[PDB]
DNA sequence: CGATCACGC
DNA sequence: GCGTGATCG
């Protein structure tokens, strides 16, 4: 009666197939793609059951219950179960409550990664953290059946008990529809995207691998010639001894252990010595090689030549997705050498093409909407180039008098407003003075007084309410907004300024993903989502569908919500992700 | 591990 | 502002 009672079941019975249940389909491998299911727990009105998966998943009655939309299941991290079951050809339906997503909407700062941490939010402690049962990292093991089954039954019993109070609190926060109509349906869409995966041209990556390895070997040798000795170019310390001690280059910035060797600093040092540009080029090549070529080839499935990312839907403090193993949300684009990596991401079938649609300036259009700044809203109703226009306003010039440097500076100020940075932050970002950065910000606020009002009002609202919200009622708690430490307080103020913009942008693209999946099914298109990259959706479709996607994808993305400004989506397609430009 | 740096939006 | 991850020591 400190132990939890359950049937360790040999076969599946009708009692286990009630039309409401807490279900655990446990996948212990962090990467759940084609991973084993180690055990199953069901808690329902009839009691508590553990089933061995070779039993339950081979039983036609259990499989049909899993697939029955009208048999409602409460889970934690239903996507993990959904995907592991997809790899076994088994459909999971009727998941009406996901505790991971419920806890994430109530408070993203909790970092709820297991049932125990979700349960601790409601004073429920009759369940162990996964880490205590499985261990961590290397020592990490499925334990023997009696320990495993008791753990899964306790997770299920916790889920069974916590559904009601999580749903009550979401309802009080007006997040009930954010759970049921946004995050849960998106969960199933991410499952499909992860499972379908993205085809890679591994031969192209291998060949890029070879060219890079030769170029690195060249640039390595040059570096040791200019330094007149061998060292580890990747040692943050050994590089600092070569640059600042042997060659005696000026120290323009320190960090902690010693000297900054960031690309910011190295660029300023290039004139002093021919070693610096070689070091910068070497780092560029080395990044492509380590992170992108070798990293990608490590996780490609040799049988299909696909990568299967995992979108973490319950991690970011703003409501964005993250992407792991591999991260397909940070593939190079800015420098042409890196951008060529995208030539290796190809359609998964013959005569298919990659279709990429991205929102134009979604953060600043969202800012124009929430601030109701008359001038910024007008700028977007004219579809002006927003950086050119901010330049005309802050420097008091006509369009024709805006220089490339003015535009670059106006662009950085636009980012500085969205990130809520201080004079210091903008000065650091622009390599200018603080008094200067403050004149820019003051002039911006004179051109956009509604944005100034919004920035002041949202800091005061975070202080008064304890949190800030997005368009679709996502929340972030900011307790540090009342700290008497200036740096901790200022960081909370920037989050109060930024989170509604970045979070509202995340809300809109998630709704567009839901609306777009429904429209593709209605339209009988084979086109499907592969990736989301924050303000961008990537699909693949038969070439015969491109003409329809050119009208449908932007339309659905533009109409996902109605703001006081239009939403604008650009779109391109081609043979590879690279060519979808 | 955590500090640093480099990639994305 | 928000992320992942390769690397060193």
């Amino acid at each position: 009666m400190a132990k939890m009672a359950f049937t360790l079941a040999d076969r599946v019975t009708e009692e286990m197939l009630a039309d409401k249940a807490a279900l655990v389909v446990e996948v212990v491998e962090e990467n759940y793609h084609d991973a084993p299911i180690v055990g199953i727990a069901v808690v329902n009105e009839h009691g508590r059951f553990f089933l061995r998966p070779e039993t339950a998943l081979a039983d036609p009655q259990f499989v049909a219950w899993l697939g029955d939309e009208t048999k409602k299941k409460s889970m934690f991290d239903s996507k993990r179960a959904a995907v592991a079951l997809k790899w076994k050809g088994i459909e999971l339906c009727g998941v009406s409550f996901d505790l991971l997503l419920a806890a994430y909407l109530l408070d993203p700062a909790q970092g709820v990664d297991d049932v125990a941490a979700a349960a601790k939010m409601k004073q429920y402690e009759a369940v162990r953290p996964d880490e205590a049962v499985y261990g961590k990292g290397a020592k990490r093991a499925v334990p023997d059946e009696p320990v495993l089954a008791e753990h899964l039954v306790r997770k299920a019993a916790a889920i069974w008990e916590l559904e009601r109070p999580f749903l009550d609190e979401l309802r009080r926060n007006e997040q009930d529809r954010l759970l049921v109509e946004l995050e849960q349906p998106l969960s199933s869409i991410l499952a499909e995207m992860e499972f379908a995966g993205v085809k890679v041209d591994t031969k192209r990556l291998e060949q890029m691998g070879k060219e890079l390895a030769e170029q690195l070997g060249t640039v390595e040798q040059r570096i040791y010639e200019l330094a007149g000795q061998e060292f580890n170019i990747n040692s943050p310390k050994q590089l600092g001894v070569i640059l600042f001690e042997k060659l005696q280059l000026p120290v323009l910035k320190k960090t902690k252990t010693g000297y900054s060797t960031s690309a910011d600093v190295l660029e300023k040092l290039a004139p002093y010595h021919e070693i610096v540009e070689n070091i910068l080029h070497y780092r560029q090549l080395g990044k492509l090689q380590s992170t992108y070529i070798e990293g990608l080839l490590k996780v490609v499935r040799p049988d299909t030549k696909k990568v299967h990312t995992i979108f973490n839907q319950a991690l970011t403090q703003t409501g964005r997705l993250s992407s792991t193993e591999p991260n397909l949300q940070n593939i190079p684009i800015r420098l042409e050498e890196g951008r060529k990596i995208r030539q290796a991401f190809v359609p998964s079938e013959s005569d298919w093409l990659i279709f990429a649609a991205d929102y134009s300036q979604i953060e600043l259009r969202v800012l124009a909407h929430i601030a109701e700044d008359d001038n910024l809203m007008e700028a977007f109703r004219r579809d002006l180039d927003i950086h050119t226009k901010t330049a005309m306003d802050i420097f008091q010039v006509s369009e024709d008098e805006v220089t490339p440097n003015m535009r670059r500076q106006a662009k950085a100020v636009n980012f500085g407003i969205v990130y809520g940075m201080s004079d210091y932050g903008l000065a650091q970002n622009l390599n200018i003075s603080r008094k200067e950065a403050a004149e820019f910000i003051e002039r911006y606020f004179e051109s956009f007084p509604g944005v100034k009002r919004y920035m002041e009002n949202i800091v005061q609202e975070a202080k008064q309410k304890g949190y800030v919200t997005t368009l679709l009622h996502r929340r972030r708690y900011l307790p540090d907004i009342t700290s008497r430490n200036f740096n901790v307080r200022s960081f909370a103020e920037r989050m109060a300024m930024n989170t509604p913009i970045q979070g509202s942008a995340a809300d809109i693209i998630k709704k567009a993903m839901i609306d777009l999946n429904a429209r593709l099914k209605e339209e009988r298109l084979q086109a499907h989502l592969l990736l989301q990259v924050h303000d961008e959706l990537i699909l693949e479709a038969p070439k015969e569908e491109m003409e329809r996607l050119c009208r449908l994808v932007p339309e659905v993305m533009e109409q996902a919500v109605t703001l006081r400004v239009p939403l604008k989506v650009d779109y391109h397609y081609g043979s590879t992700w690279y060519d979808a430009k």
